[PDB]
DNA sequence: AAGCTTCCGACCCTTTTTTCGGACGATTTAAAAAACCCTTATAAATCAGCAAGTTACGAGACCTCGAAAAAAGAGGGTTTCTGGCGGGAAAAACTCAAAAAACGCTTCGAAATCAACCGGTTATAGGTTTTCGGAGCTA
């Protein structure tokens, strides 16, 4: 549950792409990217604003 | 003489190692404080077993919190067991057809027959014993 592989593939030239992830797919994102700080703190306050328009 | 390229010195900033100083701890030494000894006849403690009254220490219990262990829950993966669907081959119904084969007409005269009872025939249900086929096994 611990594993976290992801695997690139360099297709020459100007492009690459992420063949596969072994493991735990949540440590990426589709893109493979990995995020750069993690925090329990309550950023992103989605408490404040709702969505009655009218 | 000019442009390009390459060293070199000067400097700026931060990290890494060394040195020094300071502080704290430990030990040693010296000084100060508490204590010990020497004089006491008289006053108070020693103690004998048991009664009568009281409690300082032990045991029991419960709570409280924190942590540890276990159990559960989650997620990663692989192996296999089953079900559904699709596809090709064989079977058998379905469709098309002929050629027999039966039936009817239709037989007056020739068998067929049932009945009970005897002895005799023999197909074979059932059981008993046994080759053939396959088990794979092993390099």
């Amino acid at each position: 549950r611990n594993t976290a592989v992801a695997c690139h593939w360099i297709r020459g030239r100007d492009h690459s792409e992420l063949l596969w992830i072994v493991g735990d797919a949540s440590r990426f994102n589709a893109q493979g990217a990995v995020p750069t700080n993690r925090t329990c703190r309550d950023i992103l306050r989605k408490e404040d604003e709702n969505d009655w328009h009218s």
